[PDB]
């Protein structure tokens, strides 16, 4: 496989489906990346993560640098070997205070170095993620700093031959909710040049309507021929709408975290499995889901497990929710390839919100 | 398969190896039964429990009657269906205050009824487990009460046709550390008649030397042609010594509980994986273990997981420890069948305690 190749196989409106080829494997897009902050996707073995359909997972510069340490993981053979995942890993840069970086120490150069030490396949530029709400002045200052940091990221990555030759580098667009700042950011990133482009600074309290409004003008500012990654998104309906606006990649803690908290995603909407109405419900979590959890266990059992604080409850809820997300992405991919994504999006929503 | 058949295939001293045939499957003896108190063997899917080699698991009258409720589990199709384990289940009776029973309500009749509602394959008589130390008078009174309760258990089980026809009933010997009381108890149980006989009231603070001393005279008091179950035992070396004294069945929370606490069993002795000496140790938990955990993950990773409080840490430690216990039982079975168990016991100990 090449270091990096993104091919678009089909389109419908702003929506795209295709593949990212990398040395450690192929990524089908639109893609959902399970999050694994402490070098584990919580409560799941990697084979289970893979079984659910994930092609790529997300790791974190900030958390791993603190524990167990980036140098330590490199000494032990890198993150892939350490946690037992041999497919691509994307690492966030720790961006989610001086011009040099952030002490708490992280700078563009150290960030890129840590991602190298971890052996990340898709490296994110080190940014400043702009709080919401932000005045235009502050959003501008922060965006500008990020673009400077973007160039610094690019140069550090490029200066490390093994990294430049085997991994990919994504730039992150900032600018808050302001169209002109988003455009300046996109321009700057495109001029520097990256393997893919993320939309940063969303999903930070602005709400779906505003998020979608910003996506409406921001995603077409990015190079069309490269992947578009929406960081930190999101709920199933967020994902569908974002794909309708041209997003190809997603990460989110929702399926894992809310799973351990009793929230199960279904095609009929989320449910909270701890509610007493499930205590004698022999149906599986979701009626159509193909995952092994729904093949074998009842709502009633899982209700009991979660109420009892049992680890198997977290395990089963998490496997189910990640499988659910992967099935969602598969149905998205399939409908775009068949040119019926807009109808799928409508059908999904009618039933999810019924 | 029959309701119950115990066949002894080989012997060495007091040690025996054979099989218990029951409707839901065959149990190889000497057997280790993983404990699953809240209708789950903590942090493991049943398929994983089975993969490690378990033939039978243990469930609990006391815990399940409280949550989620025995009637409720029966309504949902029984414990096997509920938790997804289709092989034999042994249930303890809640014995671990008046002549009628125990309010907190449990009596022999209710206990046997709850085990029926759960659909247990091996039902334990409802006993009074005698605290240690006990004076002879108190041990006698408690033992006598248990024998009365033993008869009551037998009659309740026998009065329930479906139970009597498809499950088995084990009696529990009491008597503390006193030979004459143990003998009276054994006699009483044999006169009533059971499918198997447990040695109760040990492993309750007396220490290995005393436990083994009591086993020395107590196990030969039990019918030779029926299984001998030591309740609540134990550490790997406890198990070996108890088999040398004629025990065929064991249950214990140690492998699961101490696994979540960072304790890993190895042929070189237990280790505490959280100790800093493992933080960069790329060897698997145990050098010879065949389990999937040791096939794939390092001490270093698991050290990190447990230190970080990650659920995967509990999962991997628990799978390993239960596999370890099953491997122990397999080596015990094999060496007895080959007439080299005494040599195995010596070799085991030399290395485990080196
Ligand atoms: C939930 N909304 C949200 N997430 C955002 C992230 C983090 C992406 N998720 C990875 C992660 C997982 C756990 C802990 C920390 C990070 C961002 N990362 C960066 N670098 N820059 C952003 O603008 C930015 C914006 C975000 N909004
Ligand atoms: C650890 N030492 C010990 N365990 C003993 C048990 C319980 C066996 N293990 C099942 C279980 C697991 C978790 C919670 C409760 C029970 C006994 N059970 C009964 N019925 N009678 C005993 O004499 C008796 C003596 C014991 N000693
Ligand atoms: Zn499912
Ligand atoms: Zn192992």
């Amino acid at each position: 496989r090449p270091r990096f190749s993104f091919s678009i196989a089909a389109r419908e409106g702003k929506a795209r489906t295709g593949t990212i080829e990398m040395k450690r494997g192929v990524i089908r897009t639109p893609a959902f990346m399970p999050v694994g902050t402490a070098a584990t996707v919580k409560a799941l073995k990697p084979e289970t993560v893979r079984a659910t359909g994930a092609d790529i997972i997300l790791g974190n510069t900030y958390h791993l640098m603190l524990r167990p340490g980036a140098e330590r993981i490199a000494k032990l053979g890198g993150l892939h070997s350490f946690m037992g995942w041999d497919r691509p890993i994307l690492t966030d840069s720790g961006g989610y205070q001086s011009e040099e970086g952030v002490t708490f120490m992280l700078s563009p150069e150290r960030s890129i170095e840590i991602q190298h030490l971890l052996g990340s396949d898709i490296v994110m530029a080190f940014d400043e993620c702009t709080p919401y709400p932000a005045t235009p002045s502050r959003a501008a200052s922060s965006m500008e700093r990020s673009m400077r940091w973007a160039k610094r990221s690019r140069d550090a990555f490029d200066s490390r031959k093994e990294q430049a030759e085997n991994a990919a580098l994504f730039g992150i667009q900032q600018g808050s909710v302001f169209e002109n700042l988003r455009q300046q950011s996109a321009d700057a990133l495109a001029e520097i040049g990256f393997d893919g482009y993320a939309v940063g600074g969303l999903a930070v309290g602005e709400g779906q309507d505003e998020m979608f409004r910003v996506l409406d003008f921001s995603v077409p500012m990015l190079p069309d021929d490269k992947p578009h990654y929406l960081m930190g998104v999101g709920k199933p309906d967020d994902i569908v709408g974002a794909v309708e606006r041209g997003i190809d990649m997603f990460d989110c803690v929702l399926p894992t975290r809310s799973g351990r908290n009793g929230q199960a995603f279904t095609w009929d909407g989320p449910i909270n499995i701890r509610n007493a109405r499930f205590s004698e419900d022999l149906k599986p979590l979701d009626s159509e889901c193909h995952c092994a959890v729904c093949q074998k266990w009842s709502r009633a059992y899982i209700h009991h497990l979660i109420r009892a604080g049992e680890i198997l409850g977290a395990m089963l809820m998490t496997e189910h929710n990640i499988a659910f997300y992967q099935q969602l992405m598969q149905k998205i991919r399939d409908s775009i390839s068949e040119g019926r994504f807009s109808q799928f999006a409508q059908d999904f929503r009618a039933r999810y919100f019924a």
